């Protein structure tokens, strides 16, 4: 890869947006890049967690400034979204700088967000004319009402601090700058020490239980739940639970 | 009851997880109490208010780790759920200390949540190999998006803080320790020297809403404001104040 | 065609809207709603007018409310003061000068950029009058977690939510000193107004109308309001301004 | 024992007949109390598997007869007739005699099979009386064109749809010689009841809390009720008696 | 007077005809103006508690007049492009405006209905056909998407009925006797006396008390955009406003008092 | 080449014909692999616009026969069976009935286009009938038929076989043929869409389908996407062009 470095861990597969000249701006070979790297991490089957960073000032600074033959046209063009409706398997944003535009999609629809203190938040699009659908409504999601807002008609003229963001809830955790991989590192290694196919399970329960009220939310996530505990692990679990064990999951 | 306690004082049922040793975890038998207990203040038209909290260093650990034949069966287990689809009485929950699995469901269903600055929050089942279905569908209700993932992936890990809890609004208020039972006392007072079934109405306008788009919700929450203008009580009301005098409300 | 308990006025592309009761604290009249909903329809059909801003005179910015079945409004919730934000375009920027309950909380749940003052508070006193508070509450629910929610609606006028609480949960987005409440306010709308005001009112609408449905239909949803504003002129000068290190020259068009 | 209605059990299946053929099976206040101790009786009855409801005379219920607030059920709808469809698993066949109106309409919309004489009709005159019946036509709603619905929710009393045309839009699923009407009745009742019950009660389940969501999220959680199911020892025994060649036995477990 | 359309008030119905047969009732952008303003002075008009909707000739409505379709994609409005709300979302054509008036709307179809005329058809209260009437939607044999008109068929008729008559474009028309049977429409009527079945039935909906004819419609409505039990808690608010008027008591005070009812709208 | 069905193009139209007539077209798990690279193979081939599922003999699909565990996302949620891939694929498909068809066969039915039969189809699900729930395939014919017709379906079992009759009579199918015409009619009601503008068809059909999982009015706006998309098209320009010089449009699927 040009635009990005993938490597992989143990369990934990990561990818490192790596064009700080351009403040990791998405280009279009960067998107294509971003996808193999995707597809590599779900199909691998010793990947367990996916962590995402960038290089330099930027985490993402946005997208760089035959027709309806494929599916994927009908809908909003994804950028460099990780396809959180397609693969299981958790993700962790851990966000070094500046995030704007399309760079807010990892902060929207991955699993774990977390960001050094010097990381901002925006979003410029109607500072150049045009709307931002895609990534506001997912913004939306996150952000109450008129702080969503507020980002969306601010354009380029407003930044979001990483303390606010950790005040709403934007981000979980803010990381001193020169710690910040190192501790995503660490939280990752955490969630894989859970078990693999119940943590899966859980985030699917969650996600999907979202799209509807909340007593449909808790029948649907018995579906997950049933599954995850017909595994092997789910018989291994509780034992080890009791006795204080870490057990040895074989994600089966 | 060996599990629980259960007191009425004026207007006000308190319910307090009573089994310190077991860290409050729920038996089979202390959930059969509860739902007892739950039964016993919805049906006692004394009792307008029921508080729950708990006894020591936990306010609830969580469960200790003929088919088909009764409605119940065919969703979700409740396990300590307080029945709140069912029944229009106000609960709050004073949390005392550990609250974690099936504890959340008092913090995710019940309408004041206060804690103790010693409370902490947290769901272990993805450590134990298992999906905590129902407990995180109603988390992801209260907590933003990834703070709410985090927590299902980060099992017995990670604890909330009652500071973190307060900040993100999962709990309205932090109360200092020894004055915890006190304080849910003097909330409970103050809600029921308001008007009861208006206090229900609104609770009922609120939960109903949530459930349909916003629109709907307005228009549906017209149905509880009407029944409440027939009361005897709505009309004491602004009487009360005419005559600048306190209103004294007889619940109809 | 004037107005006794607001004020109307229009700066450049901006229209300010004041509450002007201030011997009832602002309290909503049937008389004030219809003037409301004129300046409202006003401001909306003014070209000119780009973005709305309301706010209070004196120390509340509003303490609520004070033939039959012929209309279709009668038919549903009443809207008191609510600005018709589900049938407008143009940004509505809330800057709350003081109490804010019952009805005045409206503005702070279905306007796009809430802010106040240091003094400001918000809470509901209907509980502790015998009735309910439908309307109100159903919307605060949509913006403060739940149990905060129904705290507000349970306490009724015994407990106000603080300035610095509604900051922390995201209720308002900014605390400003008191007597730079309305200058704040312009800045604000002043720099909304300097982006595009067509991609303004595409976004604003993707977002609002995302709202009603689940993620990812709001996400195709908003290709509409995309597709709309990429036929504008504005569209293809926000670039070229860009790319040439220029200020852009909207025309809303 | 009742004296507005009949409660019968013969093998699995619990009939209720509306039995004020002189009143044409109005609804009053003591109809009621009655119907509700009996389908509780029915849910509570191991035995039975099944509930029928029919009526007697030229009508099957003609609709209802032309403390405050401290129980649940005044916060909703008053239910009148209604089974307890949301509550009881087992599933619920009327079998239309005659005139069916207003909350008669009740049986038609939220049981699971719905049959009719060739003289029933179907009506709700509400509107005749300057009364609107909510809970009867959103469940009409439900199970009829919309057009069809409002017409008939319009029309008021001066209108009656037939059971040739009720059939034909599906809100009824057979037409029955009038004469046999019971008979047919009890007969589907015994095909359904020789299918495995709790995979029947499990099936009604994942049709029901389906249509609440869209379709993909309905397919996920009707995956809940089979689980539960394949667990049942009737589960093994259906394709064990097929394999067999054998008629199956099933014990409800 | 309307160039495009009649509109006449006769004691509580007011009958809006769509009235240029030599176009096929094809909507100009002229005519639509026009079907709007009848629309409101309708809806205003407290004489008027129903309307009617018809067309002459062999067309009820034909669609969107092709010839006005924008070489440039923007829908023109009487206003600058984006000025106004409405150019935000859908353009709603002939469409009454059923979601923001009360009063009860039937259709009577004299002939061809398709694209935009099915908006009718889909979104009145009552609707009656000719037997000579068709149904039927052409936009994908000229290259385009019937966003809005087929949405709204696909609550009415079954799902593969729905994307059959999308898919198959000006080549099949769905006869009133097809539509009858799945409840598309509620009657057939020999075509000399469309008009006049339709008043017949207008007069039988205004002989019940309008406000409960209203408020039942709205429950009605309103609940097919939530679940059912919600539905059913919200028509409760409809029912409550109902209760309080004159007409509410008039109507069981004149049964137990063995008389006819007479209505105020109040 | 595949052995549990047939894959066929002619012009724009592919044609998958379940042939397994010895074991009345019941589906396996090889012919389940077989259906979706087939399907797989219509949506990806560009000369294909339209897909017709047929079956051979007495039955189109008489239901289902008699990989680590969660490795694949498909594990997470219902088995599909024979389903076409209705919400990843933009190319319409008919469904020609030409028997039995219960079970697994009635996801056809209830998810594909435009559905027709042979006077002799008939409709059921037998699943009750040897204790198990049949989840996927009856919450399908519940957003078809009404209320109670579904719920009787469900209930009755293999006791009870719904007629192409009353399956045309509820909207269940729009048309009936006879028997010995049925595919004839079906390619020619797939030629008859090909003839209109193939991405306004599937624009369409994504109007609907999307719009179905949402309120009415957030329908009618989301649908707008589609027509936006559609009017960019080539083939948007040629369409009215060619309708007011009253002549033949050229379609391009571009």
């Amino acid at each position: 890869f040009d635009t990005i470095k993938y490597e992989v861990d143990g369990h934990t597969a990561t990818i490192t947006l790596n064009r700080p000249d351009a403040l990791n701006a998405l280009s279009p070979h960067m998107i294509t890049e971003l996808r193999a790297a995707y597809h590599e991490a779900e199909n691998d089957d010793r990947v367990w967690l996916l962590v995402v960073t960038g290089t330099g000032r930027a985490f993402c600074s946005g997208a760089d400034v035959p027709y309806l033959s494929t599916y994927d046209q009908w809908e909003a063009p994804q950028e460099g979204t990780p396809p959180f409706r397609t693969m299981a398997k958790p993700v962790l944003t851990a966000v070094n700088g500046i995030c704007c535009g399309a760079g807010m999609d990892w902060v929207t629809t991955t699993d774990i967000v977390i960001a050094s203190e010097q990381a901002t938040f925006f979003d410029p699009h109607v500072s150049i004319g045009l709307v931002a659908g895609r990534e506001l409504v997912r913004v939306s999601r996150v952000l109450p009402r008129s702080i969503a807002l507020r980002m969306a008609l601010m354009g380029k003229h407003e930044r979001m601090s990483a303390q606010r963001a950790y005040e709403l809830g934007l981000i979980s955790e803010i990381v001193e700058h020169d710690r910040l991989l190192e501790r995503a590192h660490e939280i990752a290694d955490i969630v894989n020490s859970n078990a693999p196919l119940a943590v899966r399970g859980t985030r699917l329960a969650i996600l999907k239980g979202l799209n509807v009220p909340l007593h449909e939310a808790e029948i649907l996530a018995e579906t997950f739940r049933e599954r995850v505990l017909r595994t092997e692990d789910a018989a291994e679990g509780p034992r080890a639970f009791v006795e204080k064990r870490q057990p040895n999951w074989q994600c089966r």
